[PDB]
């Protein structure tokens, strides 16, 4: 029913974009949903870093002091787009600071160092299985996971699975209350998503998000929890990809898809 209210505008939006758009949006009050290509796999790109921080927070529930552990690293850890960790190369950073940098600045060195602590891509995948997500898979590290090859299931999930897992971690019971609020707070402080889902959200609504940009195959994404005033929160995921390696992603398309999802849910804004 709501999936059909916006099916036609979604098709026109993705045809103008020149690729595929995948959207799943959930109104946590009524349970109403909007779907468009919601079961197709899309590359995660940096969006896995949000789930990575949730996995760290989950581990901190039964390993006190994990968040305060100092991590030291060498120049060889600094891969492109490590804007925070490059400033602390000579000092180290704590696990919590690496997690905040991974979430709020998409810091690649920070993400790789945290992946190391959790047992690599299989360890993060294992965490996702532990919360009931059978779709998510991480296979590689930054930046190899950005290849976004058409048809390749490595380092992908579906918009529906991303939304379902995000709901469990931010609003459900997958994390304990203090860890859940810390995860929400990190997403709320993200600096990389101002032109994506946030561009669709009114100023007086709270929003936390995590972005991903593979840099090839028109592949980019964003997922978010949105707290409209006066109603229950909305969880949504917007993923894109395109057939040609040189196709460019579009933040404006991500924002436009988020607007249609919110319009479909009847969320005025
Ligand atoms: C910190 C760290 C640890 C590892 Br175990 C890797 C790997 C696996 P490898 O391909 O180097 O063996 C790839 C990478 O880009 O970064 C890492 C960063
Ligand atoms: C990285 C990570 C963190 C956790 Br918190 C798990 C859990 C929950 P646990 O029962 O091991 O304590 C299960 C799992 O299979 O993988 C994980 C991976
Ligand atoms: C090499 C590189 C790494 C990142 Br980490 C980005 C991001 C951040 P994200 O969207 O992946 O979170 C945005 C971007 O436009 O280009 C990038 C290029």
């Amino acid at each position: 029913m709501l999936t059909n209210l916006v099916a036609e505008p979604f098709a026109k939006l993705e045809q103008d974009f020149g690729g595929s758009i995948g959207v799943y949006a959930m109104d946590t009050g009524s349970g109403a949903t909007v779907s468009y290509r919601a079961e197709e796999r899309f590359p995660l790109c940096s969006s896995f870093k949000g789930f990575l921080a949730a996995a760290v927070l989950a581990r901190s529930q039964q390993q006190a002091g994990l968040l305060d552990t100092p991590i030291r690293y060498g120049k060889n850890a600094l891969v492109p787009w490590s804007p925070i960790s490059e400033k602390y190369l000579t000092t180290g950073m704590t696990v919590a600071e690496l997690s905040a940098a991974a979430v709020q600045y998409s810091d690649n060195a920070a993400a790789n160092l945290l992946l190391k602590e959790l047992g690599g891509p299989a360890g993060l995948t294992a965490f996702m299985r532990s919360i009931g997500d059978t779709t998510f898979r991480l296979d590689r590290w930054e930046l190899e996971l950005n290849s976004a090859i058409p048809g390749d299931a490595r380092d992908t999930s579906s918009p529906r699975a991303v939304t379902e897992s995000l709901q469990k971690l931010t609003l459900g019971s997958a994390l304990a209350a203090p860890q859940r609020q810390q995860f929400v707070d990190w997403l709320k402080g993200n600096t990389t998503g101002n032109h994506r889902i946030r561009a669709a959200v009114p100023a007086d609504w709270a929003v936390g998000d995590k972005t991903g940009t593979c840099g090839v195959y028109g592949t980019a994404n964003d997922y978010a929890v949105v707290w409209p005033t006066g109603r229950a929160p909305i969880v949504l995921a917007v993923y894109t990809r395109a057939p040609n390696k040189d196709d460019k992603h579009s933040e404006a398309v991500i924002a436009a898809a988020a607007r249609l999802a919110l319009e479909g849910l009847g969320v005025n804004g």
